[PDB]
């Protein structure tokens, strides 16, 4: 049970309006047979075009939603829309482009699969709410055979060119024609009532449906990320790095412990509230404070009510001290707290697009968070940017120019002039901060919080 069987049944109910006649007993065998694709029966990596529930989630990078619909048949025009918003009319003789015959319209395909997958993916995931003319229409731009490795390189053939009669990964595939080995997934074989439409209109408000194939491939793949992502939550799916993972989250380790670090020691909080992850360690492990635990895990559909976190009847007294919620989404944080939102609006290669206005946030682990709303801070105000540290001012071991900066909160600048070790960890912690920024991270604190209380810490 590790690979999707070709004898496996096909539901092919949804596809008989488009193929009438189609029967009711079907396997992914004779479905492939159909689309015009002959298997072989190859032992070379790639038993079937479709793949599992499971294979699908753990290749979520991958997912492109894809639709087709017959515009007027090999006689017939045919739009193609993808998730990534692209319309193609594909002759047989919101970016919407003319009619042009197949040879020229394959090209256009391996040029946006290989542009939006490069950075995210080994392979293209066609995430489909199959009718018929997506799978009959596939045999007009995808190749398949055995797996096959990149002519330019060690990575896996993702496209193939006719006209050199070579194989390419998504980074080479300049000037390549077809579609290689790709995979597929049929949403309409999970057992759902209903029309596309009304089962995205369930759970999103943001994709609307302006008829065009486009629209229903991102409301398929927004359906798809709902059942897969939302309703159901597997945290213990591990992901390939593919970008700035292990600095992000080392950064966003060194932010909290300043952030926090620095407000017990500025307000002198007695009690700290630490609402989120029920696996979270003490930041700041030599802070005075009373350190009590709530537990809420990341919460994947809408963000958590306030008032059934606090309320209903812990300390109880949560007005009580400070509130730390380090990527605990709620919908209104009191005005107690420090707080670390992810703006789910970030464009990133760990960023994905999610449903109904969230993301999914791809780093080690998948996690779809719901959408950015500045009023859940009306409460707070932005965390200012500061480098707080305590440390002697000593150097012990990268040529320097002198530091100056009034965001350096140390001995050494109260004094006058920043020593050498604390302007190296002031560059170190600024990109660290830059980096957690970027990623898209926001940083929130409670209004009285003031850098300015942290130079009387230097007594
Ligand atoms: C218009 C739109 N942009 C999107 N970008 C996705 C990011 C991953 C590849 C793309 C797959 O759809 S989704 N909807
Ligand atoms: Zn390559
Ligand atoms: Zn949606
Ligand atoms: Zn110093």
């Amino acid at each position: 049970p590790t690979h999707l069987s070709v004898d496996t049944k096909f539901k092919t109910e949804g596809l008989c309006v488009d193929i009438p006649g189609i029967p009711k007993d079907m396997t992914y065998r004779r479905l492939i047979s159909m689309m015009g694709f002959k298997m072989n029966y190859q032992v070379n990596g790639y038993p079937n075009m479709f793949i599992t529930r499971e294979e699908a989630i753990r290749h979520v990078r991958a997912w492109i939603g894809f639709d087709v619909e017959g515009c007027h048949g090999t006689n017939l025009p045919l739009q193609l829309g993808f998730s990534t918003g692209v319309n193609l009319v594909a002759v047989p003789t919101p970016l919407m482009y003319k009619g042009l015959p197949w040879n020229v319209v394959r090209i256009k395909i391996v040029q946006m699969l290989s542009d939006t997958l490069k950075n995210l993916s080994d392979r293209v995931v066609f995430v489909l709410w199959a009718h018929g003319f997506e799978l009959t229409s596939m045999k007009y731009f995808v190749k398949i055979g055995p797996e096959r490795t990149c002519c330019l390189c060690d990575r896996r053939a993702t496209c193939f060119s006719t006209a050199s009669d070579t194989y390419a990964c998504w980074h080479h595939s300049i000037g390549f024609d077809y579609v290689y080995n790709p995979f597929m997934i049929d949403v309409q074989q999970w057992g759902f009532t209903g029309n596309l439409q009304s089962n995205h209109d369930l759970y999103c408000q943001v994709h609307g449906n302006a008829h065009v194939a486009s629209c229903d491939a991102i409301m398929t793949r927004c359906l798809a990320v709902h059942e897969c992502f939302v309703k159901r939550v597997d945290w213990t799916i591990e992901y390939p790095i593919i970008g700035d993972e292990l600095k992000i989250n080392a950064a966003c380790r060194k932010v909290q412990h300043m952030v926090v670090k620095a407000a017990l020691l500025a307000d002198k909080f007695p009690v700290l509230h630490d609402i989120g992850n029920p696996k979270a360690i003490k930041c700041v492990p030599q802070a005075d404070v009373e350190w009590k635990f709530y537990d809420a895990q990341p919460c994947s559909d809408k963000a958590y009510k306030i008032e059934e976190l606090f309320y209903s009847y812990h300390s109880d007294k949560f007005t009580d001290g400070v509130c730390l919620f380090w990527n605990c989404n709620v919908d209104r944080y009191p005005a107690n707290s420090i707080v670390c939102r992810f703006d789910t609006r970030v464009l990133s290669n760990l960023n994905l697009p999610g449903c109904d206005g969230g993301s999914l946030y791809v780093n080690k682990h998948a996690f779809h968070t719901p959408a950015f709303d500045k009023s859940a801070f009306v409460n707070l105000k932005q965390l200012p940017f500061f480098y707080y540290s305590d440390s002697p001012c000593e150097s012990h071991g990268i040529d320097y120019v002198p530091l100056k900066s009034a965001t350096c909160i140390t001995r050494c600048n109260l004094g006058g002039a920043v020593c050498r070790h604390h302007a190296n960890e002031y560059r170190l912690y600024l990109d660290a901060y830059n980096m957690m920024i970027s990623a898209g991270f926001s940083l929130w604190v409670y209004k009285q919080f003031d850098t300015y209380n942290l130079w009387n810490t230097f007594t």
